[PDB]
DNA sequence: AATGTGGCGCAATCCT
DNA sequence: TAGGATTGCGCCACAT
DNA sequence: AATGTGGCGCAATCCT
DNA sequence: TAGGATTGCGCCACAT
């Protein structure tokens, strides 16, 4: 009975749940997009550190090798 | 008019476009979640590399003593 | 000359370039291995979708009987 | 003793192992690149199938909905 | 011990 | 020439 | 049972 | 105008 009073209230409750479920999903996605930006900045920091330490190690190894 | 052949083809075409658009969006969101897993593992790896390089520097500098 | 400052800077610069080139190559190879995992999971998903769509078609066509 | 006879033969054995290890790694990589091409063709086939079935289902659902 | 791997350095070359 | 990107050869530390 | 999710359809709009 | 891409609203089947 798609005209029933009970029907329309059942539909309304589900419509409310649907908007709630999707807001949550869209928020989660937004939080994830932010996490990527955060992890990217951290990745770049680590890359710079690895490069700096690698060059430091290389120079030191060369010194010893020159004895 | 809903019986109009033009209406019918319009709905048919739009339903295809709507599904295509929604799949693309789902794909992007999944990729973003994927990048988080990727970056997380990679940063973990680089951090390990940092620690390894530091140990190698310490080892060499111990030769001075 | 190996004592030449020019030689020393040449080695220093090349060692950086060599490491950079080797890391890039390692990255590409890891990505390729990654795509295999990705595609494998995705094809599995699409196959599941194919099966689901077929069940839905069967269900609707059963209404005719 | 990096001039020893034993040393040079030890180095030769490792050099042989290194080339063997790397050929294997490079082959594995080559096989993986091929697998990606194979999985990509399969992915495209599946995408086409999903699209075709989806349109088939949509048309059929519309028919019923028009009763 | 002996072979298998992974990271580098060198130097010739290729590339811009 | 300058200078970065590749790559064959091979040393070494470490893993299996 | 009641809410939470995922997939669609419609139709207004935006975009090319 | 034609026609594909988005997106707010909401129906429904199914999951939890």
């Amino acid at each position: 009975d798609k005209h029933s009073d009970e029907y329309k209230i059942r539909r309304e409750r589900n419509n409310i749940a649907v908007r709630k479920s999707r807001d949550k999903a869209k928020m989660r996605n937004l939080e994830t997009q932010h996490k990527v930006l955060e992890l990217t900045a951290e990745n770049e920091r680590l890359q710079k550190k690895v490069e700096q330490l690698s060059r430091e190690l290389s120079t030191l190894r060369n010194l010893f090798k020159q004895l």
